[PDB]
């Protein structure tokens, strides 16, 4: 047993990451703003084991992973995802289970924002 | 405060309620004694506020609304709320699955089924 977070009540709490969901489609860049507006950044996939919850993810949805890089500058670490051509573009949709679908940046998508708390 | 839980480790934690996907099918008998020997029990729906997170709940699921012939009846007892599950009938049961938006299927309570454990 343990406790997770902290976390907003908002947000659905795994392994201390918090996660939200934003049904309402917009661009790569409109949902990083989005994003960042609640003190937060786009999904991103640092590790299999610890965000294990993201096999359950169903549909497509903007992360923060472009062209690959996170948000943060930070490079994608191997072996964690599966990036598919899909469209010509330099953004990525998260699909399950850890795949990456290549995306034009200006096509409008759901999108998952995330805040970690360490 | 900001933290939610406590809950398992690797369990989903929301609103300090914590929920588990069990992808095992199993009947509403097997899952319930499931979710017990985990100290917990099949999902409860007691709010669409709270628990506003089983809008996002795909396929169905067992939850642990049983039938007393009497009326709809959760594991512990209590009532179901009015004006929160609209109840479906497509099959003979006394059991019911979870699907979203807040709806509760009629099922056989032995037909295999997946199934979403809570705990509070
Ligand atoms: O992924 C979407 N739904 C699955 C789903 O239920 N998948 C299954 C598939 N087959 C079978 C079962 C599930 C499943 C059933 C019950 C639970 C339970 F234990 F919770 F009870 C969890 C999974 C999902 C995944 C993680 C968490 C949850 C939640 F916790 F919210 F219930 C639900 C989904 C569908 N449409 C639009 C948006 C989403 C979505 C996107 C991102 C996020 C996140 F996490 F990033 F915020 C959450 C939801």
């Amino acid at each position: 047993e343990s406790y997770c977070g902290p976390c907003p009540k908002n947000w659905i709490c795994y392994k201390n990451n918090c996660y939200q969901f934003f049904d309402e489609e917009k661009n790569w860049y409109e949902s990083q703003a989005s994003c960042m507006s609640q003190n937060a950044s786009l999904l991103k996939v640092y590790s299999k084991e610890d965000q294990d919850l993201l096999k359950l993810v169903k549909s497509y949805h903007w992360m923060g992973l472009v062209h690959w890089q996170w948000e943060d500058g930070s490079s994608l670490s191997p072996n964690l995802l599966t990036i598919i051509e899909m469209q010509k573009g330099d953004c990525a949709l998260y699909a399950s289970s850890f795949k990456g679908y290549i995306e034009n940046c200006s096509t409008p998508n759901t999108y998952i924002c995330m805040q970690r708390t360490v």
